[PDB]
Formats: C-alpha cells, structure tokens, sequence
C-alpha cells in the first residue's frame, strides 16, 4: 500500500484557505443561473466525491490526494460525465490561487459547496499533493446506479463505509439532479437541490414511487411530484438494514448534519497520511457568518 503523506502548502495557514472558499462561494453565488438556476453546488459537490471515490483501502491507490481528475484519463471517465463543469468552475479559482493542490481545490469546493448550500461545517485539511499522470486510477472504480443494495453495500467496504456511513453520504442525493445525457437517468431527487437538507431521506419514504424507464431505456423510480431515485438510492429502502437508517435521518435533520459531515471529511481524507504535526482540521465560515 502506498503512502501519501500530507504536505502543507508553503507557508499556508488558515487565511489562505478561507480566501479559497470565499472565492469558490462568491462565484457559486455570481454563477447562478448554471443548470437551469440550481448552481454550482451540487456538481461541486459531485466533483470532490468522484475525484476522492476512486480510492481503494486495500492498495490506497486512487483517492483525493493526488488531484489526478486533472489527467485525461480520469477526466473522461464515463462515470465523470458532467464533472467537467465543476472543473471549469474551479479553474478561475486555481488561477487566482495557483498555490493550492488540485485534490485541495477539488475537496475543498465540495466542503464550500456544502456549507454554502447551508449543509452542516464540514472539517477540512490540507496538504493534498499533486501526483504525476501515471498515478491516475483507471475507470470503474465509481459505483453504477442499476444496481442492489447488496452491490451498494460491498462496493462501498472499498471505501471503508459502514452501512450508517453509506446511507449518510447518499443523502448528498438531495443535490442537483440526474442528466440523461450524462449517465443514463433524469430528473431531481426532491424540490430543494441547492438547498442541503434531509429531503432524499423523506422523499424515499414518503412520495409514492414507481418503476418506470426513462428515455434512455433505464429503470428508474418516478414520483408524481416530479423527483426520481436511481435504483441504487431506492434500495437503501429495499434493504432493512438501510431502512432503518433512512427513517433515522428523515426523522433527525441534526443527526444527518453530524453523520454527514463526518462521513464526508472521511470519504475526501481516505488515503492521506497527516503527521503528527499537522495543523488541525480547518472550519471554514460561510460568507454569510462573515457578513461577505
Ligand atoms: C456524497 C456525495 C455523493 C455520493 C456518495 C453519491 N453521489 Fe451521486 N451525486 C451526488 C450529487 C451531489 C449529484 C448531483 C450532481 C449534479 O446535479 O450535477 C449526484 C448525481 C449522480 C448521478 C447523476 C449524474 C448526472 O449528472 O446525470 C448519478 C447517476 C449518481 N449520482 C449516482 C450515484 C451512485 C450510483 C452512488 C452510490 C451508489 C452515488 N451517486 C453516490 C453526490 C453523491
């Protein structure tokens, strides 16, 4: 297993990464009217949980650290299809700022994009360090969607998630929505997708679903209120195990905030080694806490 240690930047410390977030958050706010006016956030979202999902525990290849998304390989990664707009997002920020590592600029726009979204504090380190194009992990290690929960649960061990940490992170599916043309599966999970709440958790449990394909001859579940859930998100309510949890966070909006938050710093710190020494994990103010 390869190690990856964490590398301050040179001389940065916290000021210089809330200027980060502030930039990424001013322009989630200028950039409003991208997808129809949901913004930027959940791709960004997206983006920092594709670019730290490669990663595998058993070998600790892929992961956050080493910004790899950058590199053509994983840039048209099938699975990636979409992210090239949370990319294109990021880059007058890495312009600016041309100091932070790709892989910190990938999760740290995923962190930004939750909190601004009014998502709970998300701790977040630094010290990614970029690595060279042949540290790139192949396509298909990202999860298919048509899939059981059986699938969802032995796909995410690679990851080192739990079924609490598992169904946690899918409530992220609050977020944005599904493009046919980018993976095969349209529409919104629930109504507010630029707004981080619980909603997927009281979708899957309270809209009355069915089974129906889309114009892309895919299953997926529809509601009569316009939201979808892929078969993978509809299988957390399959299994009872998943259920339970399901029904914990759609009846706790406290509980999902803590759960997810940890969860989602684990998923983008898979892989990296901190030393000692290391500075404390980071919590950033929104620009609202900062009168910004
Ligand atoms: C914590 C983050 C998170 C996790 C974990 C996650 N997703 Fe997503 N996913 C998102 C976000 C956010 C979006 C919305 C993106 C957008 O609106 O551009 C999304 C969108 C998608 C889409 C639609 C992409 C498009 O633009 O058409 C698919 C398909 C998808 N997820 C599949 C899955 C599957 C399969 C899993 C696991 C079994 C999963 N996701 C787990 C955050 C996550």
């Amino acid at each position: 297993p390869l190690v990856h240690v964490a590398s301050v930047e040179k001389g940065r410390s916290y000021e210089d990464f809330q200027k980060v977030y502030n930039a990424i958050a001013l322009k989630l706010r200028e950039d409003d009217e991208y997808d129809n006016y949901i913004g930027y956030g959940p791709v960004l979202v997206r983006l920092a949980w594709h670019t730290s999902g490669t990663w595998d525990k058993h070998d600790n290849t892929g992961g956050s650290y080493g910004g790899t998304y950058r590199f053509k390989k994983e840039f048209n990664d099938p699975s990636n299809a979409g992210l090239q707009n949370g990319f294109k997002f990021l880059e007058p920020i890495h312009k600016e700022f041309p100091w932070i590592s790709s892989g910190d600029l990938f999760s740290l726009g995923g962190v930004t994009a939750v909190q601004e979204m009014q998502g709970p504090k998300i701790p977040w380190r630094c010290g990614r360090v970029d690595t060279p194009e042949d540290t790139t992990p192949d396509n298909g290690r990202l999860p298919d969607a048509d899939k059981d929960a059986d699938y969802v649960r032995t796909f995410f061990q690679r990851l080192n998630m739990n079924d609490r940490e598992v169904v946690a992170l899918m409530g992220a599916h609050a977020l944005g929505k599904t493009h046919l043309k980018n993976s095969g599966y349209e529409g919104p999970w629930g109504a507010a997708n630029n707004v981080f709440t619980n909603e997927f958790y009281l979708n899957l449990l309270n809209e009355d679903w069915k089974l129906e394909k889309n114009d892309a001859n895919n299953e997926q579940w529809d509601s009569k209120s316009g939201y979808m859930m892929l078969p993978t998100d509809y299988s957390l309510i399959q299994d009872p195990k998943y259920l339970s949890i399901v029904k914990e966070y759609a009846n706790d909006q406290d509980k999902f905030f803590k759960d997810f938050s940890k969860a989602f710093e684990k998923l983008l710190e898979n892989g990296i080694t901190f030393p000692k020494d290391a500075p404390s994990p980071f919590i950033f103010k929104t620009l609202e806490e900062q009168g910004l």
